[PDB]
């Protein structure tokens, strides 16, 4: 029998070669969820006889796209081999992010500083975005699944638990492999990253809104009873129709880039509050919202504390809802505009094992935590 | 904070003006339900070229009917200023029943007596129905609806509750109001009229079913063992399209009054019990039927004891289901069908706070507790 | 009051006379469910006018067809009036399977032999397949849905509870009969019969797959966890239209025999196991798949026990999906495909008392339990 409790998914980008550079391991939770599909045509016979012909053959006629939805954990931690801070799933972020494959250093979709781990989507224009192979271990079998293209990140701030996404793709084909593709123990998670990993956990009980309103220049306090979310590059798997034969898809496209979440917040009555905002919202009614959201899973503490912070320079925010708990919250939706509708402008996102309240400031006012002009 | 409990839900007449005879406190449950909805239309582009513009403009054209449901009581109590049997939330029957203002003496849609306050459906044939402003306290803010015309008032015999109805109701905008509009604690229920709420309720465990077939005069013994009871008048908003503003609705309009129920018993083979009932609908296929039923809330006791009466003179009954509990019981749906599709015939019901075996009848046979032939 | 704990269902060929050869009674569990509904059209109006005219006369137009699922058990016993095993409910399985009129001894959809109760779907090529009069006893009522053909019937390998069929079926009418059709205690199930009833049950506990590849002549060691299967002849009811009357359905029709089924088992990476069935489906792609699907209620023992014994010579089967549970499984889905679409050559089933693995083997090779080559 093969057992759920040692499983093991490794994302990588090459079929053949093999190292930790190009693969790792994914710390994926007990979500695991991946297999295959297909579209089967039943034929039957209606005619009006005296004896009618009941029979039904089943044509199997094209297979669909391979779906996985695992849900690892935000663990950005000090790379050892060089002092730059990286998740252990940067690869999945980058195949998100852009197209061009695995431009760390320069400025793309996955750039990293010494301080700062941050994911842009101004690379984010191409079709076929960066077909990542996927190996997963059911107990010891090694099936993988060929050309993982992922179509959602989903990050849920449950207010109560640690800081999990949870990825879903769309694959070509799910491939079972006789054989081990590589060698297991040697490419996933050593015990000295594990030790860090452990040390960079997110307790989504630190996180701060930072609504800001473009139009006016007017900040919120909002304190997050929770909230949720998800990029999804709407993917659309092309599969040709031969009658005679079993087609798997070729090729993926893709969609609308949609950076969209989901913010819940008490009703509270001071100043620049909730209701502040509800008011705002409500009263006065615009065709377009210019809105500056930074969701930061941890704190902006004045020390060194892990943290995975979220920027939408402008989103358009949808009218709150009162929702009637024992003590009433409002629950905002919110999705990201881009600029000009071609440069990738919706946000960004940026994780570091150490985030400081200078730091956190500056990311949210430039792309890295380099400088900012604070007064 | 804002905390539920501390919720009141007002209904007024006028804007400006504001006193106790023109608006009065609901005494709502911990079910209130409002807010308001907007139409979002998401702009995407999709050409085919070596570089996609993946972006998505989000645009707001109009704004949805704001929605509010409260779960008030069933609370015929008697009105110290005029000795008229007057439930706190008459003003909402009359907005359900009629488009005149408020003729509480005069015959009309909500019609009041010494005996009892009857509901009538004869002037229920308007558009734009007996608008209504309902001002809500989430704590204190003072957040009401503007316009709100009520679209539906659901009873629900639990058989184990008391009596309860669910308003509901498509407001034109929901307006928070930084002030006051009004006195909270002069305006709302005082104590002393709250005394005789609390002695008014309805146990439900007392309703008595009084089916009697107008085809062939025969009366039906039907113990309930549950069911339920609604009012909706369809009510269908009119938004102005606009595609550079962002338009609120204007005007209401009407659809079809639908005085509709559902009622449940346990299967009696005894004479003139359910099962000769779900005999004579199973045996006999008529395209139209004609019944008359009577939900009476409270009990018929030869003392004064309040009661919650329904009378429906022609209601089309469905097929009885039949319902396999440990003990079997069967459903049946009734439909009060108008005569002519003019007048309102629908039915009509009766709150008041002393019901006798005679005030029923006279309430079953005519519209007001005045006089039955009873020979 | 009407308990379900007393409701008898006799199943019954012929209206009038009624002797223990021509009905029976049937051991339902407490599940029974019949009825029927009716399609009723509202009219509404709807015209421009100052004074909308509210009102909604609503007729009946026509009756459904009446339908009803009772699930009883799978309980072969041997019969005392001629020593051939029949299942209680064997007119159900023929009204399955044929729609000749009781042809027990040859052949037909309902033949048994000294050894062996089989269902044959051979001659299911009729419309109005074998109609039954099914008589409901709720409580002492005696009411009973004319002309019944059934149109599934379901068996649910829980793993862990006793063999179950769960029938269901399209009366034409729900007719009450306030006076007995018949005797109730004579018609059915004496003690004497019911003691080998008790003697007959299935565990469910020792079910077996044997899957086996006709295209390569593999056989799969398949442990089941759960699964399920179904037969369904889709049966649509002709109903005329008549505008001024309540038109009852007329005739019955029939649809696709669809013998359809699930399967789940446990992952195993051995030789011949589940693991090899699913690399085997997941690696070649085929068009049409041929198995051989023999699902064995009971088990196979080297002794005289009770076991309700499947087979589909020709089986199309769908690519397994694997399923995260604690411990990994995959769950096939497999529909028969009957050859030349004409003959019933999706499966036959067998009920019998007494199996041993030479009758099993039997069964699964040729038609009847009488011979196999074995060397």
């Amino acid at each position: 029998l093969q057992l759920l409790r040692n499983t093991r998914i490794f994302v990588s980008t090459v079929k053949t070669g093999h190292n930790k550079t190009n693969t790792q391991e994914i710390l994926v939770q007990d979500d695991i969820s991946w297999g295959q599909d297909s579209n089967s045509t039943d034929i039957t016979v209606n005619e009006a006889g005296p004896r009618p012909t009941r029979g039904s053959k089943r044509f199997n006629d094209s297979l669909n796209a391979a779906e996985w939805s695992f849900s690892t954990y935000i663990l950005p931690y000090k790379d050892k081999n060089t002092s730059k801070q990286i998740v252990p799933d940067y690869m999945l972020w980058h195949a998100l992010s852009s197209g061009r494959a695995i431009n760390l250093e320069g400025t793309t979709g996955a750039h990293n500083n010494a301080t700062n781990f941050m994911v842009n989507f101004k690379d984010n224009s191409y079709h076929e975005l960066a077909m990542l192979h996927i190996y997963i271990l059911t107990d010891k079998t090694w099936s993988y699944i060929d050309s993982c293209q992922i179509n959602q990140a989903e990050v849920n701030v449950d207010i109560e638990d640690i800081g999990r996404v949870t990825w879903s793709g769309n694959g070509n084909q799910l491939i079972p492999l006789d054989e081990q593709p590589f060698d297991p123990d040697q490419i996933g998670i050593d015990d000295e990253t594990y030790m860090t990993i452990q040390g960079s956990y997110i307790k989504n009980k630190l996180t701060i809104l930072k609504i800001k309103d473009m139009d006016t220049n007017k900040s919120y306090d909002i304190p997050i009873t929770g909230g949720t979310f998800t990029i999804n590059n709407n993917i659309t798997y092309l599969t040709p129709n031969v009658m005679s034969r079993v087609t798997i898809p070729i090729g993926s496209f893709t969609g609308a880039f949609e950076l969209t979440g989901s913010l819940t917040a008490y009703l509270n009555d001071k100043s620049l509050g909730s209701m502040e905002l509800y008011k705002d919202l409500i009263k006065t009614l615009k065709v377009v919202n210019r809105f500056e959201i930074a969701l930061v899973l941890g704190g902006e503490y004045d020390d060194e504390r892990p943290a995975a912070i979220l920027v939408a320079k402008q989103a358009h925010v949808n009218i709150p809802t009162i929702e009637t708990d024992d003590v009433l919250g409002t629950s905002v939706e919110f999705k990201a505009i881009p600029s000009d509708l071609d440069a990738g402008d919706e946000g960004y996102l940026g994780f570091s094992s150490k985030y400081t309240r200078t730091t956190i400031n500056n990311l949210i006012v430039n792309g890295d935590g380099a400088t900012d002009a604070v007064t």
